[PDB]
């Protein structure tokens, strides 16, 4: 059971909090598209985990290779090369689009960021940074500078020079030209202010393809177009942190693949190393002599380690032989098919958006009002994790609380459906 | 052969470069003390990776933990525990002082410094962080806001109210009092300073016992705890980061023990993972009872994952079960002492500093003058490598260069003696 009086005596002892309240199973074992707890109850990881584990939990590739490099080639002196650090450098500039020919191998979302912003700062000599209101970026400095979807208050001041736009959002649209939502007069809007705020330092702008803390909002088409043309016309760099939609999970390798748009800097993360500590920057020659030439430096533990690397490989040739990102938009084609018959079926569901495995449903006390559900989504959680089905939801202020939905690429037709069914009894339960 | 040109070929054109520059040879293998070129030839890691592989390379015990979980329970979403979490935590607040009982499980070390950081602005209510101007923390953010031994220059302002003092540094004093180096004396008058500038809003102060990038510099004695009383009279937190210390590599468990003094927040990294990883923070219950009332977030990709928790459970059980800790005060005392008759045979050795496993060794052109040495580090490095012995050096402003040295905790008697032996030759052969 569950219920262990030790274990859960010793969580309260010594654990720090860190947000959220502790779902109260013990989990013991994961496999696949499943976790299981202390009564091996299966539960269907509908978020692979913290959105995360592209193969599903335990992949036997990943299992098999973890293996060979933990009794081979560990850890090593950041002077060091192997052969899987150079392999995954070389792989990521070969499927990643033209232009994007270097890479830099960390551990983190957080420290990609990071990385990718200094070197946009050296290179272009300037220092102020423009984000979403709405973003995501990470917890550790800049990436928290940068970072707007929460985290902001009662920790003094954030970095210098830092700024944000409102990301354009359909479902709730602010911005009207001639009786239309106009995204990209918008976007003219935001920028005339940034200009008329900055010292003359615009460094760089970093967004994300599909914002998924700010409640899976999907920049329309034309806009990442749009966006890179504002920097470019002010000397800036455009950085596209992909840690959530990179590695197939919208339907293409890379997400940027979609809109045609190929940033100055790319980062990667959480779906690169498929649950382990892998991350990295990806950027164009030119910048990146550039950068040498300037100095740069970016020292962490763990810069260039074999394992992890060795990993980030093994994950993209399965995903490659696999044909998951074509997968990615079958099983994402049928799953959404599915939340929009729920859709059909209560009026609580004001929107399902996204795109291929990464789809966010918006909760709503009725259709046309679009106003919020105040405690529902709450219950509705409550109900999946008692039917089974893992699920994490988000809310922002002046939004329906938004689930967010991200199944493995490994997801099969009959847990699609499994969830899908347990989803619509927990809602039905929830009224 | 390590002059293979398709690898190289790719290394050039598809690497970043972050800094220093790669090492001419291609790792395959690691075991123990030491790394395999291509061709086979064993070099002898005196710096244990990056400062981390306590253990030595792919040990046994990790090699078998790391596979037990990797096919059983990987990654989790952030709202589920398991057991590794729990022990690791457990086990954390029983070794650690009285007073540090709760913990919070990360990856790397600039994620522990920004969480802990944050706790202490958030708790404080207040915003200023203080450090030493030798000091390195990391390269993320706040971390790197709180970093002043590099990465500085060329990439704009830092954190708002970010200050530093100056270290202790015995072997080349700068404060006297009556004719003698008086590091109390020193403290106070940089103190008096920083109270002079604050806003008034002083949250912490971050530390390392021993500066590890810093040219390895002990705090010297009593100063701990004049430091911890100067945060105290000012309402700050004092944070000890024990990336490089802790775990046994200068004798005790944690640094912090020598002195007896206690931080109100130890943060841990390179050597919880053993090479993997894997981060923390430590905490009293009252301090995070109260950052919990607060509101505290501190969200990652890894936060209390399975994998890396089993592995640094697996770390501190070997470390206590073979007697590590111990193992450190005997091989330090061997190569301590091996060190200082190198200084006998060379007036290049000006210094020989540091405590059980974690020395240093400060090259100068004289003995008397102090002067350091412009390019001999250079050259001894050189030929230590052709020697086989894998050497890291470090160059600070006004300082000679500096040796890091910090074999595996489970070096041999004979690989200590190797080592030494080497060391010698290649100065020997580089004058
Ligand atoms: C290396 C180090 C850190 C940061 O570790 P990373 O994993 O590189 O982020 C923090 N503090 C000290 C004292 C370190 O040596
Ligand atoms: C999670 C995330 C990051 C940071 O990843 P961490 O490992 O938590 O530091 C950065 N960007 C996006 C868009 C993310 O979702
Ligand atoms: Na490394
Ligand atoms: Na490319
Ligand atoms: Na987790
Ligand atoms: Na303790």
């Amino acid at each position: 059971l569950n219920d262990d009086a030790t274990f859960w005596r010793n969580a309260r002892h010594h654990l720090v909090r860190y947000g959220g309240t502790f779902e109260p199973m013990i989990i013991e074992r994961a496999k696949g598209s499943f976790v299981y707890d202390a009564d091996g109850r299966a539960i269907l990881d509908f978020t692979s985990g913290q959105m995360s584990a592209v193969l599903g939990h335990c992949h036997p590739e990943i299992v098999s290779v973890i293996g060979e490099y933990a009794g081979k080639l560990d850890h090593l002196f950041s002077e060091m090369l192997s052969r899987p650090v150079v392999d995954l450098a070389t792989r990521l500039a070969n499927i990643t689009p033209p232009g994007l020919d270097r890479a830099l191998l960390l551990s983190t979302g957080a420290e990609s960021n990071e990385a990718a912003i200094r070197m946009a700062k050296l290179v272009t000599g300037k220092y102020e940074i423009v984000g979403f209101a709405q973003s995501w970026h990470g917890m550790t400095g800049a990436a928290a500078s940068a970072t707007y979807s929460a985290g902001r208050k009662g920790v003094g001041p954030a970095a210098v020079g830092s700024f944000a736009i409102p990301a354009p959002f359909t479902y709730r649209p602010r911005f009207e030209r001639n009786g239309a939502y106009d995204y990209l007069a918008e976007l003219d809007y935001a920028f005339d202010l940034i200009d008329r705020q900055s010292s003359g330092n615009l460094a760089a702008f970093i967004a994300e393809p599909i914002l998924s803390s700010g409640g899976i909002i999907e920049l329309p088409d034309g806009y990442m177009a749009a966006l890179k043309r504002k920097c470019e016309a002010r000397g800036m760099l455009l950085i596209l942190d992909e840690a959530q939609t990179g590695v197939g999970r919208t339907g293409t390798m890379f997400a940027c693949q979609r809109d045609g748009v190929t940033p100055d800097i790319l980062t990667l993360s959480k779906t690169l190393g498929a649950g382990l500590p892998l991350a990295a920057i990806v950027t164009s020659a030119a910048i990146e002599e550039r950068a040498h030439e300037l100095g740069y430096l970016f020292y962490t533990t763990h810069v260039s380690d074999p394992l992890p690397a060795a990993v980030g490989l093994r994950v993209l040739d399965v995903v490659q032989r696999d044909g998951l990102v074509a997968r990615a938009n079958v099983m994402g084609d049928r799953l959404r098919r599915g939340l929009l018959d729920l859709m059909e079926r209560f009026d609580c569901i004001g929107d399902v958006r996204g795109r291929g495995l990464l789809l966010g449903v918006e909760i709503v006390k009725d259709r046309r009002t679009k106003e919020p559900a105040d405690g529902l989504g709450a219950k509705i959680t409550r109900e999946c994790m008692n039917l089974g089905l893992s699920m994490n939801i988000v809310q922002l202020p002046g939004m329906g609380g938004v689930f967010r939905i991200a199944p493995p690429l490994t997801v099969s037709e009959d847990e699609i459906d499994l969830g899908l069914s347990l989803l619509g009894q927990a809602i039905e339960r929830a009224l």
